[PDB]
């Protein structure tokens, strides 16, 4: 069916499929392990494969495949890790989060109220910002950043997942009005997400309605800051939520900002 | 005698000199409106004179600390006095002293958790980047030369100006100091860091120094200090200067040690 790529065609007969772990648009996400992920090959690896679910569908999962080819391996993306498309069904192996999406992850993590420390709080921003400001380079635009897109491993890491391919309280408002997406539209999801964070997985403007959040936003009103958050973390998502674009702060100043942060909570 | 300067000129009459700190000297001072509240009074440190060219290095340290500019991780310029007598440098104060007997006072008997320590090493290590953009070379770059603040922020001291154990080859026989010789000092500064502030290569005579850097031999692991530490020291003790890492790849690098314990 598919060409066969040197350099991440991986063997079907060392990928055994496990159980899934939730169906998306472009395709299926399951549970795996693979045998001679790293090339010892006798040491298996858990894993997670993209396939498809019983089309164009196919088109838009090569796409996938193709761009996370293009774009290249950071620490705090989804990696591509290897590819099945010769011997039947095409597989896209990539890395295994094994903690579920960031937004379950701080919701599970909730104490009773009213593990989930300042620090470890500020890392899970900070290394988000590092792989949209990864990505951005890689000239890439997520067009859907939150919570539930930025999955955690076994160790703490935050990986940005879906980069490669309606949730209005996310977006920009040149991208609610005029359908338009820039790195600076991202960047004010980039101040949604924080503000899940430091919220332990809050729903974004709540109790407004959906259909009062465009005027609000068009009047200059923006979400609170939420209780115990320092006033600096909220400064940074006030500044993401400027109505021009180019006020907006860059993911490389974000990246600079919550490394300050980070450092001076670990002085 | 000395220019006015209008962007540091600062008043006597706002700055009050208290108990010297160490000995051209430096003491401590009380200086108000060093913020432009103008009531408001800071602890600050000033450099001068003793009892010369000692003037005229004094003076040359004062103008390179204004070309060199502000960060966070360096001492920096706050003002001068300079018309109506004794020359006066008014610089940040570091009121825990500085980095090595900041780190040997905090002994166990046997505060300074992993994450400081690391936090103390990733600090000098971008305030030396930015000297570094400033194209400015330390040349003394030691635990006893970097100074801690009361909320424990690193700040590099005496970069406006017989050490062998701190000098790179190239400085040691060559008489040679670049910014990747200043790398070779900041790898033994980690080593100080992760020993609470050892003297280096312990046990051995100075004399046998050169001769066992010579031969490939370096110090070894201290104790409890991770691999992927002493890994960064040794890239820092390479003999070649352009194997060494540069203090951007060691900020890089000891970013992520700072991140990788965050989590
Ligand atoms: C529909 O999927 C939406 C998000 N997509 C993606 C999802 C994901 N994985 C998860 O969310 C996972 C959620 N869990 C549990 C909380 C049920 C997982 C468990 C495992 C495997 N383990 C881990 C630990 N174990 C002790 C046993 C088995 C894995 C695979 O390594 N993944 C997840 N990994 C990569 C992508 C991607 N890209
Ligand atoms: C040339 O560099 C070698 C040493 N020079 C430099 C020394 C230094 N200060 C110290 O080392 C200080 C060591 N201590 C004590 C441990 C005795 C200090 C105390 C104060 C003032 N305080 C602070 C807190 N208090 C409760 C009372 C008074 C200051 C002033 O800021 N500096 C030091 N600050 C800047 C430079 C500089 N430059």
């Amino acid at each position: 069916d598919l060409p066969l790529d040197p350099l991440w065609e991986f063997p079907r007969d060392r990928l055994v499929l496990g159980k899934p772990l939730g169906e998306g648009c472009f395709g299926q996400v399951v549970r795996a392990e693979a045998f001679g992920m790293d090339p010892r090959p006798d040491q298996a690896s858990t894993v997670a494969v993209k396939m498809l679910k019983d089309d164009k569908d196919l088109a838009d999962l090569v796409s996938e495949m193709e761009v996370m080819k293009l774009i290249g391996r950071h620490k705090n993306i989804i990696n591509l890790l290897g590819v099945c498309t010769q011997e039947g069904p095409l597989y896209v192996i990539v890395e295994c989060a094994a903690k579920g999406n960031l937004r379950e992850f701080l919701r599970a993590r909730r104490p009773p109220g009213p593990p989930l420390s300042f620090p470890v709080l500020v890392s899970c921003a900070y290394q988000v910002a590092r792989g949209m400001q990864y990505l951005e380079s890689r000239k890439c635009i997520h067009r859907d950043l939150a919570a539930r897109n930025v999955l955690v491993t076994e160790d703490n890491v935050m990986k940005i997942a879906d980069f490669g391919l309606l949730p209005v309280k996310w977006m920009a408002p040149e991208a609610l009005f005029d359908r338009v997406y820039t790195h600076q539209s991202d960047v004010w999801s980039f101040g949604i997400l924080l503000w899940e964070i430091f919220t332990l997985g809050g729903s974004p403007y709540p109790g407004i309605p959906v259909e009062e959040l465009f005027s609000l936003l068009r009047e200059g009103h923006r979400m609170d800051r939420p209780p115990h958050c320092p006033p600096e973390l909220y400064g940074l998502m006030r500044e993401c939520w400027h109505a021009a674009p180019s006020q907006r702060p860059t993911f490389k100043q974000l990246v600079e900002a919550l490394d300050k942060v980070l450092l001076a909570v670990s002085e």
